[PDB]
């Protein structure tokens, strides 16, 4: 039978109980390839949220907890949302469905209220019980208030808070990913002022112990260290972050040719490591998207062309075949 398809019956049994669609159609797995479709190296990181996934679908995890949980460290800006959106997007239909709570906003007292609701629902609470099946992110987690990160705890100890009310809030259904990137400026530090390797080494782990116990960290699926980027990794990230632009150029039959000092043009100033990646974005505004723009609006880049982009002495140059 054609013409009736799983996503149509799915559709259905989804709008009916709340189930996302790519949760009942989990089984019809090679969920490592579908994160990086969209994630860029950090192998580690997308092995340890598949193999979590897989063992509780498996029915090898305590029923009362999360999916799965998982501390993210390493530095800034080399994939942690971007897998957290991805794998949102991938097992619950849309990106919709990651929620993010930045703990620097939660550093005070009295923001747990804001957390579960005021005293006689909050923001996470509320969120939660109309979107059962989430992602939720928690970034910076080490600046929260102790007040805030027992809150937490609940959650990974018995799959559920009760909120401000007395009503109890599912989180069985959701994914854990707290993040962090101490460790990652006090290296930069060392090597700026010339600390041996081993200095280093010990300072990381001081800080480290510091702020994350073995209590905490012993509740997690996983702990992952995400790396730096490579050269190759950040040239794969500028043709990722191509896509929407060329799918716009593609409307007026017009292409777009990077050479490949150009392509290291954009690699080379969208990363660094203090930010990662989150200065490409502008780079390619800046260097592509606005120079393309003038050059459309005046007619010297048409309907139908194929523009080839190289590294001239101001910047990128565009010539038409
Ligand atoms: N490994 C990777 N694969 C694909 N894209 C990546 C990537 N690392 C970084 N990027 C791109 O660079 C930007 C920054 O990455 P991301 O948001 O994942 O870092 P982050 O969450 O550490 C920043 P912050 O610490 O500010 O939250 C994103 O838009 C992302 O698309
Ligand atoms: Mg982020």
């Amino acid at each position: 039978h054609m013409e009736v398809t799983e996503e149509d019956i799915a559709e259905i049994v989804s709008r009916w109980t709340g189930i996302p669609v790519s949760k009942l159609l989990e089984g019809e797995l090679r969920l490592e390839e579908e994160l990086h479709k969209r994630v860029v190296g950090q192998d580690e990181a997308i092995r340890a949220v598949a193999d979590a996934i897989r063992r509780a679908r498996a029915g090898l995890k305590d029923p009362n907890r999360p999916i799965g949980s998982f501390l993210f460290l390493g530095p800034t800006g080399v994939g942690k949302t971007e897998l957290a959106k991805t794998l949102a997007a991938t097992l619950f239909d849309t990106e919709e469905a990651m929620i993010q709570i930045d703990m620097t906003e939660y550093m005070e007292k009295h923001a747990v209220s804001r957390l579960i609701g005021a005293p006689p629902g909050g923001q996470l609470t509320e969120a939660v019980r109309r979107r059962p099946y989430s992602v939720i992110l928690f970034d910076e987690i080490e600046k929260a208030h102790p007040d805030v990160f027992n809150i937490l705890l609940q959650i990974l100890d018995d799959g559920r808070l009760t909120d401000s009310h007395g009503r109890t809030v599912d989180f069985r259904n959701t994914v854990i990913i707290l993040t962090s990137n101490l460790g990652s400026p006090l290296i930069l530090e060392g090597l700026q002022k010339g600390w041996p390797y081993e200095r280093i080494r010990d300072e990381v782990f001081k800080v480290l112990q510091q702020h994350f116990r073995p209590e905490f960290l012993n509740r997690l699926d996983e702990i992952v260290v995400f790396r730096p980027l490579t050269k190759e990794q950040i040239r794969q990230i500028v043709e990722i972050q191509l896509s929407y632009l060329r799918a716009r150029l593609a409307e007026k039959r017009i292409s777009l040719e990077l050479t490949e000092a150009a392509k290291d043009f954009l690699a080379e100033r969208g990363y660094d490591p203090v930010f990662g990646a989150r200065p490409l974005r502008r780079v390619i505004q800046r260097e592509l998207e606005t120079p393309l723009a003038q050059k459309i609006l005046a007619g010297e880049v048409k309907e139908g062309d194929r523009v080839q982009v190289d590294v001239g002495p101001a910047g990128l140059v565009f010539a038409v075949p």
